């Protein structure tokens, strides 16, 4: 099966200089030896070969001591349903270009239930899990259902009724931790946030975020206040979309959009297409069938 995957040559010769480097210093586990990981690295680093190995570095030292090579393996999150129940968050669907539809309803967390039900240590230990899976199974699964490389997210935060007054020094804090443990080991997985019902209140939310956020990160995100559904449907289906976000979407029979998992990753043909199928990226395929 063949997936549109347009490789620059520019970067093709950069990704194998970077490669040749990881291999030469052992700093290459064949679990991370693919082109489009080592490529996302390079980007998040503007091609400086010596940055890079220092984040790539870094980032091995960090899958090492926090234990994410084995985590599915050993962390069961078994408050998960409590904690939807007071943080709902979900992929539901993809954006017209193929790319999975990430949404929060920042509106509805609950902070003080939330602090009864689990820590920010196995919060954080979740998100995790949850980015191995979205970087494992249903980005992948994006690459065969759209018959192109996805490798990033579209991401609604719906932040209704948030304002100022209530933007807490805890909640600024996990922002920054799940932001410094996104930029630093799954870099350039954020394609395009927009951030919706923002009332007035938001407004110096949005000013102190800013100051503690990746500037490229910036770029992608766009604020919008109530009149939102236009510019979700220009991007995103109706048939994608949840009802309450202006799309036609109920999920009525998987407990509603927000519970639904709602994705080509739940399509039983789309996964054995990725556990035994072709490689989805014919460089990796070359330089393997080469090795
Ligand atoms: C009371 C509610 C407070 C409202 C907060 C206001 C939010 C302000 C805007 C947030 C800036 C986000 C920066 C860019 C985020 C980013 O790159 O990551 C997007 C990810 C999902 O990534 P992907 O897999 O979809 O690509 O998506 C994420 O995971 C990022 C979203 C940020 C997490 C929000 C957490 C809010 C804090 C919860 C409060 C409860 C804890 C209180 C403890 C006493
Ligand atoms: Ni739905
Ligand atoms: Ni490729």
């Amino acid at each position: 099966l063949t997936i549109e995957d347009i490789h620059d040559v520019e970067e093709l010769r950069a990704v194998d200089e970077f490669r040749n480097l990881l291999v030469s210093e052992n700093l290459l586990p064949p679990t991370l030896d693919d082109y489009h990981i080592m490529l996302r690295f390079l980007k998040a680093r503007k091609f400086d070969i010596g940055k890079t190995k220092l984040m790539w570095s870094n980032m091995i030292k960090w899958r090492k001591d926090f234990g994410t090579d084995t985590i599915f393996e050993d962390f069961e999150f078994e408050e998960f349903d409590e904690v939807l129940k007071y943080y709902p968050h979900g992929y539901h669907g993809v954006d017209k270009e193929g790319r999975p539809v990430y949404i929060e309803r920042l509106g509805l967390v609950d902070p003080a239930k939330l602090m009864q039900v689990t820590t920010v240590e196995r919060f954080i230990r979740y998100h995790v899990r949850e980015f191995e899976k979205t970087v494992n199974i249903k980005l992948p699964a994006c690459c065969i259902a759209a018959k192109r490389h996805i490798d990033s997210s579209t991401t609604i935060l719906d932040v209704q009724g948030v304002g100022f007054k209530n933007f807490s020094k805890p909640a600024r804090d996990l922002i920054i931790q799940l932001q410094k443990i996104d930029n630093d080991n799954y870099p350039e997985t954020l394609h395009r946030m927009f951030i919706i019902n923002g009332g007035s209140g938001f407004k110096l939310v949005w000013a102190t975020v800013k100051q503690f956020l990746d500037p490229k990160t910036v770029t992608k995100i766009h604020v919008i206040g109530n009149k939102y559904q236009n510019k979700l449907l220009e991007i995103i289906d109706a048939s994608q979309l949840p009802d309450f976000l202006g799309g036609t979407c109920t999920c009525a029979d998987r407990g509603g959009c927000m519970r639904s998992d709602k994705g080509p990753w739940n399509d039983p043909e789309i996964l054995k297409m990725l556990q035994s199928g072709g490689p989805l990226c014919r460089h990796n395929s070359a330089l393997n069938s080469l090795e």
